[PDB]
């Protein structure tokens, strides 16, 4: 293992993000954890922006899984993936190719009560 557990605490609910430090963008958005963001959603994604700007994309994916967190370059944005975008009707689609860099491992019922503009608070996993 070389992965880091990312607790988000919304308005209306939490999850629990499984991230692989092998990607850039996680090692780099390791060191900027504590930060807030504010919620935005597009069908059933959540998304995010950051304070990490990373372009390349070692695992880019344009249709994703149920559980899937990708980050997308255009917005810096973390986005979490519950259910289908506006995009498509028979596959997760996202709007463009996201770096797919972990996983929804708790909490992913949690999701479809987040509203956008709900602040997020992005941590450390406490557990």
């Amino acid at each position: 293992h070389h992965h880091m557990r990312v607790e988000l605490l919304f308005e209306s609910g939490k999850c629990v993000i499984d991230l692989n430090e092998e990607y850039e963008v996680v090692k780099l958005l390791k060191e900027k954890i504590p930060f807030e963001s504010v919620v935005n959603t597009w069908g059933e994604e959540i998304y995010f922006s950051t304070p990490v700007n990373v372009q390349k994309m070692e695992n880019p994916r344009e249709v994703v899984e149920i559980g899937d967190v990708g980050y997308w370059p255009p917005g810096k944005a973390l986005c979490l993936f519950f259910g289908k975008t506006p995009m498509s009707d028979d596959k997760i689609q996202p709007a463009s190719a996201v770096n797919v860099i972990g996983k929804i491992v708790e909490g992913l019922e949690d999701l479809k009560k987040i509203k956008d503009g709900e602040k997020v608070a992005v941590r450390f996993a406490s557990s």
